[PDB]
């Protein structure tokens, strides 16, 4: 484990931080905290603290409360060690049709979702931990297209929603070494057989 150089470090910023398509954000292990940007409550009109663009990725940052609207991701995505210490009104969100794919790091916190995906998209979560969560995923509540999850060696610990909620038919949920604490109920989708294991 070779600790990152920015380690220690507290970054404090006013306005959401945009990574271009094509550029990786690489943090070095600081931990950013907003300010002005929301106070990571449920209200629905906080900024994001990341918006990463079609085909930009993001890795190595802790983000500290206030957790804000967290990261928003237009697609083509990847998301790779990030660490929410404290989820504000949700982690990440999926705002545009691509994949997204969040691998490492860990999330607490969350009062209602970690991830809320907006558009049709193919969403991964890899090498994950997240404790004291309403639910992991959220599919936008009554919309119909299509997302389809991957939860592959993930570890939850006190859900209490559910692991993954979708009211869309034609979505799927795939997971591959699942481990669920405390959880009230597993899968909120219209049909039990939309859910596999691989
Ligand atoms: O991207 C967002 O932040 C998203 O937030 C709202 O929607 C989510 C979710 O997609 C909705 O289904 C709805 O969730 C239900 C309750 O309102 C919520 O408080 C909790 O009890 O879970 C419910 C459920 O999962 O069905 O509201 C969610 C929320 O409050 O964050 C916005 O409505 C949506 O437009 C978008 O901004
Ligand atoms: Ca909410
Ligand atoms: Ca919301
Ligand atoms: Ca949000
Ligand atoms: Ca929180």
């Amino acid at each position: 484990h070779h600790v990152g150089t920015n380690t220690g470090g507290v970054l404090v910023i006013t306005d959401t931080i945009i990574v271009k398509s094509g550029q990786t954000y690489d943090g070095k292990g600081i931990k950013i905290i907003a300010q002005g940007m929301g106070d990571g409550s449920q209200s629905e009109n906080q900024k994001p603290i990341f918006k990463l663009e079609k085909g930009a990725n993001l890795k190595n940052v802790i983000i500290g409360a206030p957790g804000c609207d967290g990261i928003h991701c237009y697609g083509d995505n990847v998301v790779e060690n990030v660490v929410w210490e404290d989820v504000g009104e949700d982690a990440l969100t999926v705002k545009s049709e691509g994949v997204v794919e969040v691998i490492g790091g860990s999330a607490k916190e969350a009062a209602d979702a970690v991830f809320n995906l907006n558009a049709p998209c193919t969403f991964k979560v890899k090498n994950f931990t997240a404790t004291n969560i309403g639910k992991l995923v959220r599919q936008n509540g009554n919309t119909t297209f299509k997302v389809v999850i991957y939860l592959e060696d993930v570890t939850l610990n006190n859900v209490k929603s559910c692991v993954a909620k979708s009211d869309s038919p034609v979505s799927e949920l795939w997971y591959h070494n699942l481990n669920v604490n405390n959880c009230k109920t597993l899968f909120e989708f219209p049909s039990q057989s939309q859910i596999h294991q691989y």
